[PDB]
């Protein structure tokens, strides 16, 4: 029943403003960390994202508390999740480390104040220039993804006379088929010879094995099975090769709740429901590692969990229309109420390209019943630019009183939402605002200007 | 049979270098307009796109020749397809007009030398500032997408005391449901009152009606049926309102061949096969318009057809690995040869997000049989960043002699491929090179630098 769907969604709405650590209401408006989001969107041009340093801190606390049973745990935020410098700074100030996924990500982590010993550099394509930059900066780990890349690591560490610290990425076949569907890592069967080669290299230091299971993983079993494979091989290689590993790096993949009404959801069928918590991830990993060693360092690489819940996208309702389907005799078959916001898939890419659900509310009318079925469209000149991941099918719920000028909020908009923006239609990539630990706001990324649209081009004026 | 697939693909390869108006071979390498693309990729850092001014000109000729039966045809390149200034300049110098999809697109079209009377501004969200800029610049057309937007056009044109020239966009119900699936335009039922209202406005001039059917449309029927609706309503409104329309704007959607072996394809099932040519589009449109008037101006808005065939993405094979699935006795079930190029979906977005096929060849070994099944991966730290739209399933064909350092070419890479790039993983958006009419090359867009990417951020140190 759609009445039951509407009732349930309004129960969720009420829970945002009465039972959510991030949110409040004031003057009829949604507030984030005490900041009125309607008011904030009158001071900065929409669309823009607003991040919460308090919520990032809460997320990091969940992750670290989860690993209390293993003292020697090192946490590296996967910076491909969000690398706006002010977000990286909040993460650095919250006391964890950083994982980087390109030369420029390494450089920005160093610039914002992560030390070399707080940085892991991962990748399937690490060109000589990338490896030379990483090795020269004394990174804590550079993963080894292939035998071809390892030849460059050997040659460049020799040229620099500088030790490269490495972890060998192994991707276990844990039942998709690994050889067909996992481009990353080496096969389990190649780990021994790879480690053998590294031991003999004068400037390459083997620190352990590495894996990464995936993203938004709704079950603990894959982490447990894959960690066991890497643990069993670590234990075996210690005996065969006569070494003691510094660490094991188990990657990321802790899910974030994108739908909260867990009683109504099956995470295995709809992974917008978070199937597990950080504690479940930690229990699975730590249990497997401790079957081998309790003293070894465990490295983790959470991305999504650090920032996903910690931002809201604010976008203004900028136009409206009613479209009507008529039958062949001119009688109404249905009306569709379209609301157009100033953010489309060029601003919130995963809503379109990855069928990602985010809660949508009228932030200007947050205490009003969301009692009208509407379709929510973006501003791109593209028939596919509307939000298909609705409350019911492709339909959302907003107050029937919704007006052009109101501010719509997408919740849980903090992971994989900034660097994935485009200038399609030459609409600018968005500004980003930060709410600090004191509840004060500041701009941390400007909106792309016109001069930004053309400065990259070379043309006679 | 896969031998037949391999034989067919190699026949296609031979037709590229011995049959295609764009390409030749020299020194074993793919040439585009006589430019050796292996050599070019040693002069500019990969990945980058190279555009051909000669091929843009050929595409425009096809479009304009198709409309020979209707002298008063005005052609507007849909600049959301590609708005790199050097590409826009080639299109301007080839003698056609420009359609724009945001305030900044209007501005860049004016900057590069399109006059106001050569610019159409379309959109579903045209905010007051957008409309004021457009009206102040005397645009040939601003479409009217909604009644709400029309109120701003009336108020702003009055404020400026400048006539706004408009076309009313009407989206016909041509049989899944226009009201549910088409966010753009007014309903046919609203056209009459909307036009009557415009006639009464002192600073708004009604030019005609507008539609746009869609993109990569593989049949002529949707264009004929939709044009007839617009033509019938135009003729009816001329009588009812006592006016003579300047024009009718029938939009874009002429497809481009992404697979060429039409004898093996069903365009209605796989629209990488172009189901129609520009001549088919023009026949359908012109036939319907001439049932009303032969003197009226027909406006068309081709995007994809102007540039799609006119660029190649050049990307270097930057790593390689073999993965093997073993049975439980250690015997080999299969091997997978992974080749990694330095372009992934952040560079060629539609290959991932829209399941778009592009021909892939080894440009460095273009005269060699492409006789080895490989999987082609990008450099992003994302298991999904590999090219799934293969020659057979997810598998591509390259010479068994392929080596790291070879240059891979993606053909037909000129539509919707530049502005859709991202800085995911902080890999830079690509440079762009142009081959001019004289066959000489120049950089027309730089690769994003480290600076460029961090300079939008506001941070302490
Ligand atoms: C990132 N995970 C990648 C990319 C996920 C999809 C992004 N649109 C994957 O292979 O799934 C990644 C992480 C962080 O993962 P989270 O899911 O915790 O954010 C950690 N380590 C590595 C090596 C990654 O690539
Ligand atoms: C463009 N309309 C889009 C094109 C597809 C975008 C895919 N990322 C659609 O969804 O139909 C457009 C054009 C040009 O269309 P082409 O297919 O010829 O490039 C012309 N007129 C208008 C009003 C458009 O929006
Ligand atoms: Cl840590
Ligand atoms: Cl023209
Ligand atoms: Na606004
Ligand atoms: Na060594
Ligand atoms: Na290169
Ligand atoms: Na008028």
């Amino acid at each position: 029943m759609t009445d039951s769907i509407m009732q349930n969604y309004n129960q969720l709405r009420e829970q945002v403003i009465n039972g959510d650590r991030r949110f409040q209401h004031k003057d009829g408006h949604l507030c984030f960390e005490g900041v009125d989001l309607d008011a904030l969107a009158r001071q900065y041009p929409t669309p823009f994202y607003v991040f919460s340093e308090p919520e990032i801190i809460r997320n990091i606390h969940e992750i670290q508390q989860a690993f209390a049973a293993h003292k020697n745990t090192k946490t590296f935020f996967a910076s491909k999740t969000c690398s706006v410098m002010g977000v990286l700074k909040a993460i650095r100030d919250a006391g964890i480390c950083a994982e980087a996924n390109s030369q420029y990500e390494v450089r920005k982590c160093l610039e914002i104040g992560f030390r070399g010993d707080q940085i892991v550099f991962n990748g399937v394509v690490k060109k000589p220039a990338d490896l030379e930059y990483a090795i020269a900066n004394d990174l804590y780990l550079i993963n080894v993804d292939s035998l071809y890349e390892l030849e460059h690591i050997d040659a460049i560490s020799r040229k620099l006379k500088k030790v490269a610290n490495v972890c060998v990425r192994v991707e276990p076949n844990v039942p998709l088929v690994t050889a067909f569907h996992a481009k990353s890592g080496l096969d389990l069967e190649q780990a021994e010879e790879t480690c053998r080669r590294i031991l003999a290299m004068p400037y390459v230091h083997l620190r352990g094995l590495h894996m990464h299971v995936g993203d938004q993983v709704p079950e603990s079993e894959p982490f447990a099975k894959a960690t066991k494979v890497l643990v069993d091989e670590s234990r075996r290689l210690e005996e065969v090769l006569g070494i003691k590993f510094d660490l094991i790096n188990v990657g990321g993949g802790i899910p974030v709740p994108y739908k909260y009404d867990d009683e109504n959801g099956d995470p295995l069928k709809d992974n917008m429901y978070a199937g597990i918590t950080a504690q479940d991830f930690a229990d699975a990993v730590i249990r497997e590692v401790h079957k081998w060693r309790t003293d070894v360092e465990i490295c983790i690489e959470p991305g999504r969990k650090v920032t996903g819940s910690a931002a809201v996208l604010l976008t203004e309702v900028s136009c409206e229309k009613r479209k009507t389907n008529y039958d062949l005799n001119g009688n109404v078959e249905c009306h569709v109420e379209w609301k157009f916001v100033d953010a489309g898939y060029s601003v919130l890419s995963d809503s379109q390209h990855f069928d990602w659900f985010f809660y949508v509310y009228n932030a200007s009318r947050m205490t009003a019943a969301h009692d009208a079925w509407i379709k929510l469209a973006g501003p791109l000149c593209d028939g596919g630019d509307y939000f298909h991941m609705g409350v019911k099918g492709e339909e959302f719920l907003l107050p029937k009183e919704t007006h052009v000028g109101d501010i719509v909020a997408f919740l849980d908009a903090g992971a994989y939402t900034i660097e994935s923006q485009t200038v399609f239609n030459n609409r600018p990539r968005t500004g980003v605002v930060m709410i600090d630990k004191n509840g004060d706001t500041r701009l941390i990324r400007r909106e792309d200007s016109y001069e930004d649209m053309v400065k990259y081009d070379i043309y006679l004026a």
